[PDB]
């Protein structure tokens, strides 16, 4: 038993429930077997937890957990109390069980309870009837699963749950440490990574959390999540873990962007990469290149199912769309191509002498070629018939362009200012000081490296 | 006889019906009369014109404006044929008769012909019919008036409506003047003001476009429209249009935030501008703070259903995001506060470091303020005017957080090391991702020669 699936778990945005139906239907064609609902701006679900739906809140969760069954989805409700919750009050253990209750009723067998971004400090009933968190919520959660008639896959987030948030380390931290011992073993446990956005889970913390929960964990994994930085979005394929990492684990579900359509990769590629190895004990049986030509050749397919009726996107139109929004620690081949030549070319700027000049024009005319097919790719991609794949990342492409339209125009005033031929570079564009609407200045005001 | 209203003329996801019928309830709300439907990233209006509608798209665009017509607000189906249109082809013509037609068939009885972005010349046969672009559009739109039967309302929005698309000047360009002279009056023009965004339209910018057109034009409005950036939105009032243009125009169309429900104050301080100010003919009276104070005050009233928001919170949140060029006085009063902070900047932690310690104390307090408002508004009832907002806020919460912890450290600059925070975040992990990182290496004013 694997839990490779969606777990939906970002900041602001919920999906509605035919974007979850569909993608539903986007995991079973892909094999993967799970999905996690857990948005944490849903108001029934984090910021009002005692709350209990309304009839057409139940129908609506009835039909979502019934076309997820239709479609051998096994839906976990997760529910996150963490923000205001005395665990020493059994009124408020009593509530949770009435809320998990009614959610029982709408055919749920899997859950979850999720303790995450919380203050680590406890009320003074809290303190005075326990003795550390980590001991009050595995009460809580050894209760709830009492109380469910121990369910087959329920699962734990706990609130260090990865290696900055622990302290001193993943192994002498208390609180793993009564994590590891005080727990059921039917309960799987959530972990992230050595940090809430992991570059590399290695397969060293894997086995020394092991070590300090006494099981596999299921890796929440939050590579492609898009809530901390709404200016950025992510299509690059699932690298960074690697393949040997299935027998040491229960699960890995992935957190993929607030936008629905723009994780068709995210997710493909996660479907790729479980389909690599399933058991046994620079990446053997799976390379992220191939996976991620597969997903976009998969996703063009996706965009030609309505075409042009009612010029086309094409793969490399695609191929440059997801180099030049990748990972949250890495970009493309093309994106940093095009960085580098930038870099290049704003280096000998201001001194361009003969061959220099030959050699500065002719990269100065690649890099208008760039541009010129950056321009291509997104009004191919504004003429394509697939609305909802549009509108949902209208604004990163339309940045994009933005800023590489003034990108192009001070090449081509540098190209300009190589040779003594008056003008400027506020003749050229205008020099606007309000890109963010003050969240932009403050940043040109902070340092970078 | 004024068509004060507003224009969904942006670029990105267009408004779905019901939150049209919500809009055309604030209109009668506010006694405006107006609404021009041109969404540009529409299939059927933009690119795709000349298709018919489906048998399922109909009843919605009936049942819009039937609800139109039961708020008394008039419904403008415009429609933008200019991206491969030939003007001296008669089937074209008749494509767009039968396109007009079937929506005058649907009881729409205000049509427009929108010309934006179309520049370019004709071509082939098509540009030697007609002496020039203008004579060809005139040509068209009057075949369609007439076709129509001459309709009460009637929108010609040339491709020359900015100060600086007119070439040359206003008076001297050709196209002003075929404009002017070879269409027929009732057919009232769209004109933006002397520059595509619009600070200020005064009265003579008005004198000398009515001087040439020989009537008086209806102001479009980018003063609150973000489609050409969709990083930022605009709370400000309607500041930069002096009181007394109503008399010298025919109508203000305002083309507000592509996010709906953060429109609320930018039509309402366009209505306290229109229906609070000079409805008579009068050939300095109006208040943009206390037609803020208003709009805030009937927003906070839309904000009620829990989350104990108050008008200070809605004030610092309209200041944060105010206008494309001007900022809030409380925006303003903390970016003028961090740069003095930081070029003042303590070496060591004495009447110099007291002020510093002490604005620096004021300046901690304003960005609590900051956190505070953005901690209460994502715990209102109404969850669909966050879910609109919820990436900016996000966005200036995050780098206000940023910015105080360099507060923190400049408080103790020689005691503390590796700048604001080693947390691996000083690119903030390639913040604004390949249009960020190209935002920062453009020149505006810190590598300007």
């Amino acid at each position: 038993r694997f839990l490779c699936g969606v777990v939906e778990g970002f900041y602001g945005r919920p999906w509605v429930m035919e974007q979850r139906k569909e993608l539903f239907r986007r995991l079973q064609k892909w094999e993967l077997n799970t999905y996690l609902y857990a948005p944490k701006d849903d108001y029934k679900h984090r910021m009002f937890w005692r709350e209990m739906y309304s009839v057409e809140e139940a129908e609506q969760l009835m039909t979502l957990i019934s076309a997820a069954r239709e479609y051998e989805i096994e839906f976990i409700y997760a529910i996150s109390p963490g923000l205001d919750i005395t665990f020493s009050n059994p009124k408020e253990v009593s509530t949770l069980k009435r809320k998990l209750d009614q959610v029982s009723q709408f055919g749920c067998r899997s859950f979850a309870l999720l303790f995450d971004d919380i203050d680590h400090n406890m009320c003074a009933a809290d303190k005075e009837v326990f003795s550390s968190f980590a001991h009050a919520q595995v009460s809580i959660t050894n209760e709830i699963y009492q109380y469910l008639g121990e369910p087959e896959t329920f699962l734990f987030c706990p609130t260090e749950y990865c290696g900055t948030f622990c302290y001193p380390n993943v192994s002498q931290s208390p609180y793993l440490r009564t994590v590891g011992e005080k727990l059921l073993p039917g309960i799987e446990v959530l972990w992230t990574g050595p940090k809430v956005v992991s570059k590399e889970i290695p397969v060293e913390s894997i086995e020394e959390v092991s070590k300090i929960i006494k099981r596999a964990p299921v890796i929440w994994d939050n590579i492609h999540a898009n809530d901390y930085d709404q200016k950025r979005l992510f299509l690059g394929p699932y690298k960074g873990r690697s393949t040997e990492l299935i027998p040491r684990l229960k699960g890995v579900l992935t957190n993929p962007n607030c936008e629905f359509e723009a994780n068709y990769v995210a997710i493909h590629t996660l479907a790729t990469w479980y389909k690599s190895n399933m058991n046994g004990v620079t990446d053997v049986l799976y390379s992220p290149q191939m996976a991620l030509k597969l997903a976009l050749t998969e996703w063009l397919q996706e965009f030609g199912v309505p075409h042009q009726y009612s010029g086309s996107v094409t793969l490399e139109d695609l191929q440059l769309l997801a180099d030049l929004f990748y990972l949250p620690y890495e970009h493309g081949p093309k994106g940093a191509q095009m960085l580098r030549e930038f870099q290049w070319l704003r280096a000998n700027s201001s001194v361009v002498s003969s061959e220099k000049i030959e050699e500065w024009r002719s990269r100065a005319a690649k890099f208008e070629e760039m541009c010129g097919l950056v321009m291509g790719m997104f009004t191919r991609l504004s003429n394509c018939a697939n609305r909802t794949i549009l509108y949902d990342m209208y604004s990163y492409v339309w940045d994009i362009k933005s800023i590489m339209s003034m990108v192009k125009s001070f090449v081509q005033w540098l190209g300009c200012r190589s040779h003594s031929s008056a003008q400027f570079l506020i003749g050229d564009q205008e020099p606007w000081a309000f890109r963010g609407g003050l969240a932009g200045e403050f940043q040109r005001l902070l340092p970078i490296d």
